[PDB]
């Protein structure tokens, strides 16, 4: 028959169908909000790496632990 011709214009109204206008809202529609996600993960860096620090370096290592073991009084010092 000739089918293939009146079935172009139905797959033709298929493509106005489906469109790019939905897409491309799509991306504006998040304002920008979807980057703050992404933030939120370099935010959980700091929000865990600050609550931590090693309790405030409280571990009496930022002291002198080689003078607890070894004075050095032996020598001129």
């Amino acid at each position: 028959g000739s089918v293939e011709k009146l079935t172009a214009d139905a797959e033709l109204q298929r493509l106005k169908n489906e469109r790019h206008e939905e897409a491309e809202l799509e991306r504006l529609k998040s304002e920008r909000h979807d980057h703050d996600k992404k933030e939120a993960e370099r935010k959980a860096l700091e929000d865990k790496l600050a609550d931590k620090q090693e309790h405030l370096n409280g571990a009496l290592r930022y002291i002198n632990e080689k003078e607890a073991e070894r004075k050095e009084k032996e020598a001129e010092q």
